DNA sequence: TAACAAAAAATTTCCACCAAAC
DNA sequence: TTTGGTGGAAATTTTTTGTTAG
């Protein structure tokens, strides 16, 4: 399937090697505590630990790195050019997908207006509740069915609601893009 | 970032149809 | 073209608590 799935993973360095070893010991002694607080406590105990003790985890990491080197080397040597390329592409895709979802999260955090609703959207938003069907997919099928067999006279209401929201969008966007300059985020602005 | 855990919280998905912005 | 919008239940991903180092 995916080259990346069978690709050997990095050995854990000192703190994760400690965290992994400690988490059970802490979870047993505090079973009603959230994982998150146990991790905060485990890190605390890491920070407090002597350098001589820390080094033992490090020494183990370093030794496992040499096994990793060996495994990964052996892995990549056994791969065909086309497999190496899927691996490189799989990694590129991994990055894009991450870059893309964080920008999306950013925009939400900056409260960017929602797109204008189409006449069709306005129709789903009001006809879906009483639609025929069990699953939300089947229910959409009936609202799709009723929308396509609707006359231009009948659509006319949704046309005006979709028109009013197009003005809403225009207005919300004018304010938000203004506010985005005042904070120094003119990158966030539309070209067209 | 990618390495560990692990379950909460956030986001996509499934179906279609539609439109703004690139 | 891509993206995100109408619906919500279920599936799936990201985040939450941390440090390390290639």
């Amino acid at each position: 399937s995916s080259v990346l799935a069978s690709c050997p993973k990095k050995p854990v360095s000192s703190y994760l090697r400690f965290s992994k070893e400690q988490l059970p010991i802490f979870k047993a002694q505090n079973p009603d505590a959230k994982t998150t607080e146990l991790i905060r406590r485990i890190a605390q105990r890491w920070r407090e630990l002597p350098d001589s003790k820390k080094k033992i985890y490090q020494d183990a990491y370093r030794a496992e790195w040499q096994v990793y080197k060996e495994e990964i080397s052996r892995f990549k040597e056994q791969l065909t050019p086309s497999q190496i390329m899927s691996l490189e592409k799989e990694i590129m895709d991994k990055h894009l997908k991450r870059k893309a979802m964080t920008k999306k999260k950013e925009l939400t955090l900056l409260g960017k207006p929602k797109r204008p609703r189409s006449a069709y959207n306005v129709y789903v938003a009001e006809r879906f509740q009483e639609a025929k069907g069990d699953s939300p997919q089947e229910k959409l099928k009936t609202v799709k069915e009723n929308w396509k067999n609707l006359s231009d006279s009948e659509k006319e209401l949704y046309i005006q609601h979709a028109k009013e929201d197009e003005t809403r969008y225009h207005n919300e966007m004018k304010s938000w893009e203004e506010q985005m300059i005042e904070v120094g985020r003119k990158d966030l602005l539309r070209r067209t």
